[PDB]
């Protein structure tokens, strides 16, 4: 699980083109032991950019979107920042 840092071309108003899932646990989680919040990719959508690209796949822990770390952030958004304009975007994952 080597932490690597990926560029991944887009329209410049497209979305990354992943699903995700993870986070903030709720009252089936512990929280004395926050390890398992994690966000993970669920799945990779073959015509969106991240498919196009080829690297990423379903599974990888996603730390970071364009420089900024998911921890604690909401499903909505982790899910805002995958659909950051520009075209590129900027992934953090092992």
């Amino acid at each position: 699980h080597m932490l690597r840092e990926l560029c991944i071309q887009k329209a410049p108003g497209e979305g990354l083109g992943i699903s995700i899932r993870g986070g903030a646990r709720g009252h089936a989680g512990n929280p004395r032991d926050p390890t398992d919040e994690g966000i993970f990719i669920s799945k990779v959508s073959p015509t969106g950019a991240a498919g196009r690209d080829g690297r990423l796949r379903v599974g990888l822990r996603l730390l970071e979107v364009n420089q900024q770390s998911l921890l604690g952030l909401t499903h909505g958004e982790a899910v805002q920042l995958l659909r950051s304009v520009g075209d590129t975007l900027t992934v953090l994952v092992c």
